[PDB]
C-alpha cells in the first residue's frame, strides 16, 4: 500500500533510496544516499561513480534488448513517423558523442541545443551525457534575446541546432534565430552543430557551423565516460529576468535513481511498454519523461512534432496512442481543453483502438474538474494530476499508481512522494491546520534527484529557496492540504504565472516593456483565462511628452516581447493607464489588479496611494473585456 510505502521512507530513508538505487548500472555504486557534510546544502550519492548514457541506452543493448524500440518519432506537420531501436540509438549516440569529442567537447563543457521535436534532439541529450558535458536545451519558443541570455549564463563551448521547426501556419526560423543569439552574446562558443531539414534549409556561417551528419564522417565511437555521483547532468534554466537567472542543476546520480523508481511506481509502466509524454524538450517534463526516464526503465518513448488540435485534428492525441499501443499518456490540462473544445462529444476516441490505454497524466498547471470528468468519462481509464516543477525534476506530489490507486479527490495531484515531507507554512513559518491556505514547503532535504543547487548561482539559490523558511524548500506555490494528507495547489507565491503549462516570468515581461522608448513604468499580471489557465496582461505608463497614439504603442510592445522574450510569452493584451497603483514604498499592487480583471473578491489596499486608480485601471480592463 502508499501508506506501507510512505512509512517505509520516513522510518528508514537511507534503507529506502540505496534500496532504489539498485536498479542502476554503477561504475562505483555510492556508499550511503544522504550527503549531509555541507547543509543546508544536502546532495544524494555523491561517492557514486555512473554514466547516464550507459543507463539509458547501452545497458539495454548488453541486457539483450538491443531490438526493442527506444524511440518512436511522430511528425503529422512533417507527415513522418521514424522508430529506432536501442541498437540503433546506441550506434547513433556514440557516434555523435565521437563528433563532439572530435571537435573539442571535454567532460564538464556545456553545450546548448536549440532544437524541435525531433529524434536528434535526444540524441544530442544523450551524447552529452554520454561525454559527460552538461547540456543545457532551449524552447524552441524563446526569441534570440532569451537564448543569448542562456548562453552568457552557460558559457557553452558548443551549441547544436536544427534549421528550422513547424508550428500551425509558421515554419520556426531555428539557424536564423540562433545566429541573431549568437550575436547578442557576449561569450561566443567555438563550434555550431547544424541538422538540416527540408522544410527549411539553413546557412552555415563557415568556420563556426558544421552539418551534424558531415561532422560524423570518420570519427570513432566515444565510450560512456564515468563522471561523480554529484557531476551536473544537465543545466535547465527556468523563469527569470535578465539579471537573475536560474539555471537549474541536475545532479546525475540522483537523477538516475529517482527518475527511474517513478516509472513504475507513479507512472504504472513496465519495462518494454510505450510511453508518452506530450511536452517539449525545452521543459522539464520533456526532459525527465521524453528522454531520461522511460530511457533509463528500458520503455518506448514518443518524440511527438505537432499539436493537440488541427495537426490535423482534434483526433491526433487517439491516433497516435491508439497506433503505437501507448499505455500510460503524460500531457497538460490546456491541451485536453483544446481537444474537448473541438471534439466535446469524445467523436474522434471512438474511431482508434485505445486498449492499450491504462492511464492519463496530468502536470505542468491546474487540472480543472471539468477537464478531469470529461477525460474521464471520455476515455473511461483513470487520470492522474500530479504536481512538480523544474526544481525537482519529478513529481512532488502524485497518485503513485505502480503502488497503490488511492482515491482521486478531483482538483487534488494526492498525497506526497516519497523524499518530499509536505506541510503549508504561514507567514510566521508554522504548519496551519488542514485546509488552511499558505505556503507550500519541502523539509530538507529535498528529494534525491532534485536541484543542489543554481548554475554559479548559490547565493540566488540560498536566498529564492532556502531563506524564508529555514530548515524547509520554499517551492514557490501556495495551497492547502485536507486531512486525508492530500495537497491542493492554489496560486503562485512570486512574479510566475503559467500559461498553457508553460511557466513564464511577469517580471521578466516588465522589462522588456520598460525598455521601449516611451513607456515609463509597466505591470504585466496573469489573468485568468478558461483555455490556457492565465493569459500575460501588459499596464503601460508613457514618459512625459509622448503624443503618439495609445494602440500604436500597445502594437510595438506586443512586438517586442515577442522579439525579446519570445512567441511563448503569449503576450497579446496590452493597454496604456495614465498611472499604476502603489503603495507608501512604490511597490506597484497587481494582485489587487489581477481580482479587478478576475472579478474575484479584494479589499481596497490599506497603503495605497490614490484609491481612485483602481476605478481608472477598472476602465483600462473594461475596454480590454475584463472581466
Ligand atoms: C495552448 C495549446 C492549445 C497550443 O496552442 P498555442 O497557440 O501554441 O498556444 P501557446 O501559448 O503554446 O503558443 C504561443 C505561441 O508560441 C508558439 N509556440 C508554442 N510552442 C512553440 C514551439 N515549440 N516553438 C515555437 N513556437 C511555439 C506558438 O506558435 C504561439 O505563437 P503565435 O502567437 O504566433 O500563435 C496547447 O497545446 C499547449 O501549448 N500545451 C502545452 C504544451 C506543452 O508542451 N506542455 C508541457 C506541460 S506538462
Ligand atoms: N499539477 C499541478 N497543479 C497546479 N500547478 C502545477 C501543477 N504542476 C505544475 N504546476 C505549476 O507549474 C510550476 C512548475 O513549472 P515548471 O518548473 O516549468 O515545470 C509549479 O511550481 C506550479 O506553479
Amino acid at each position: 500500500t502508499y501508506s506501507q510505502t510512505y512509512a517505509a521512507w520516513k522510518n528508514d530513508p537511507e534503507g529506502f533510496w540505496m534500496e532504489a538505487a539498485q536498479a542502476i548500472d554503477w561504475v562505483t555504486p555510492p556508499g550511503a544516499a544522504l550527503n549531509s557534510d555541507n547543509a543546508p546544502l544536502y546532495e544524494w550519492f555523491t561517492d557514486a561513480e555512473v554514466n547516464t548514457c550507459f543507463n539509458a541506452v547501452d545497458r539495454h543493448v548488453q541486457a539483450g534488448n538491443g531490438d526493442r524500440v527506444a524511440i518512436i518519432h511522430d511528425s503529422p506537420v512533417t507527415h513522418t513517423k521514424q522508430e529506432i531501436t536501442y541498437a540503433e540509438l546506441q550506434e547513433r549516440v556514440s557516434l555523435l558523442a565521437g563528433a563532439l569529442r572530435a571537435k573539442g567537447i571535454e567532460k564538464g563543457d556545456r553545450v546548448l541545443i536549440y532544437m524541435p521535436m525531433v529524434p536528434q534532439a535526444l540524441e544530442a541529450m544523450l551524447a552529452c551525457a554520454r561525454l559527460g558535458a552538461i547540456h543545457s536545451v532551449v524552447f524552441g519558443g524563446f526569441a534570440a534575446n532569451e537564448l543569448a541570455v542562456r548562453i552568457d549564463d552557460a558559457t557553452p563551448k558548443a551549441i547544436i541546432a536544427a534549421s528550422c521547426g513547424i508550428e500551425p501556419g509558421r515554419v520556426v526560423h531555428y539557424k536564423p534565430l540562433l545566429d541573431g543569439a549568437i550575436d547578442l552574446a557576449t561569450h561566443k562558443p567555438d563550434f555550431c552543430l547544424i541538422f538540416q531539414r527540408e522544410q527549411e534549409v539553413a546557412h552555415l556561417e563557415p568556420g563556426r557551423d558544421f552539418d551534424w551528419h558531415e561532422a560524423q564522417y570518420g570519427v570513432d565511437p566515444a565510450e560512456c565516460v564515468p563522471v561523480a555521483g554529484n557531476h551536473p547532468a544537465y543545466i535547465l534554466y527556468t523563469s527569470g529576468t535578465t539579471g537573475q537567472p536560474k539555471g537549474v542543476l541536475r545532479p546525475t546520480a540522483g537523477h538516475l535513481v529517482a527518475l527511474n523508481w517513478t516509472m513504475k511506481n507513479i507512472y504504472n509502466v513496465d519495462p518494454g511498454d510505450v510511453f508518452w509524454a506530450a511536452s517539449d524538450v525545452g521543459w522539464v517534463v520533456g526532459h525527465s519523461y521524453i528522454c531520461y526516464a522511460p530511457l533509463i526503465h528500458g520503455n518506448t518513448t514518443i518524440v511527438f512534432e505537432g499539436k493537440p488540435v488541427g495537426t490535423p485534428d482534434a483526433g491526433t492525441f487517439w491516433r497516435v496512442i491508439s497506433e503505437h499501443k501507448v499505455k500510460s499518456f503524460f500531457t497538460a490540462p490546456t491541451a485536453l481543453r483544446a481537444v474537448k473544445r473541438e471534439d466535446p462529444n469524445g467523436e474522434f476516441i471512438g474511431k482508434y483502438d485505445l486498449s492499450h490505454l491504462k492511464t492519463v497524466y496530468l502536470a505542468g498547471e491546474r487540472a480543472d474538474p471539468d477537464t478531469i470528468q470529461w477525460t474521464m468519462d471520455k476515455l473511461g481509464v483513470p487520470v492522474i494530476d500530479h504536481w512538480w516543477q523544474t526544481e525537482t525534476g519529478w513529481a512532488i506530489a502524485a497518485n503513485p499508481m505502480g503502488i497503490e490507486h488511492l482515491p482521486v479527490k478531483i482538483g487534488s495531484p494526492s498525497v506526497a512522494m516519497p523524499g518530499y515531507d509536505v506541510q503549508v507554512l504561514d507567514e510566521g513559518g508554522h504548519p496551519v491546520a488542514p485546509g488552511t491556505l499558505g505556503a507550500i514547503a519541502v523539509k530538507l532535504p529535498l528529494a534525491p534527484g532534485t536541484l543542489p543547487n543554481l548554475w554559479q548561482a548559490e547565493e540566488r539559490f540560498v536566498k529564492s529557496y532556502l531563506t524564508t523558511f529555514p530548515g524547509y524548500y520554499e517551492t514557490g506555490d501556495a495551497g492547502y492540504i485536507d486531512e486525508d494528507g492530500y495537497l491542493y495547489i492554489m496560486a503562485r507565491t512570486d512574479d510566475v504565472i503559467n500559461v498553457a503549462g508553460h511557466r513564464l516570468s511577469t517580471g521578466a515581461m516588465e522589462e522588456v516593456l520598460a525598455s521601449h522608448p516611451d513607456v515609463a513604468e509597466c505591470a504585466v499580471i496573469g489573468v485568468s483565462d478558461t483555455l490556457k489557465g492565465q493569459m500575460p496582461l501588459g499596464f503601460l505608463c508613457l514618459s512625459a511628452g509622448v503624443n503618439r497614439p495609445h494602440d500604436e504603442i500597445a502594437k510595438e510592445c506586443v512586438k517586442l516581447v515577442r522579439e525579446k522574450i519570445g512567441p511563448v510569452a503569449a503576450f497579446k493584451l496590452a493597454c496604456v493607464v495614465d498611472r499604476l497603483p502603489k503603495t507608501r514604498s512604490g511597490k506597484i499592487l497587481r494582485g489587487t489588479m489581477v481580482n479587478i480583471a478576475d472579478g474575484t473578491p479584494w479589499k481596497m489596499p490599506a497603503t495605497i496611494d490614490d484609491p481612485a486608480i483602481l476605478d481608472e485601471i477598472t476602465e483600462a480592463l473594461g475596454k480590454l473585456g475584463y472581466p
